[PDB]
């Protein structure tokens, strides 16, 4: 709980769909997806390494 790592990939139904990295609890690493600035959640990074620094692979 209060564990962002449990929140799913965010393609935030808006108008700026840019590609970002999200953390996958199944692997515990990150993949590349299409996020949007206004109608989303926060499991969205700029590079796998950022992700690795926010949730990480354990």
């Amino acid at each position: 709980e209060t564990d962002i790592c449990k929140l799913p990939k965010d393609e935030g139904t808006c108008r700026d769909f840019i590609l970002k990295w999200y953390y996958d609890p199944n692997t515990k690493s990150c993949a590349r997806f299409w996020y949007g600035g206004c109608g989303g959640n926060e499991n969205k990074f700029g590079s796998q390494k950022e992700c690795e620094k926010v949730c990480a692979p354990v």
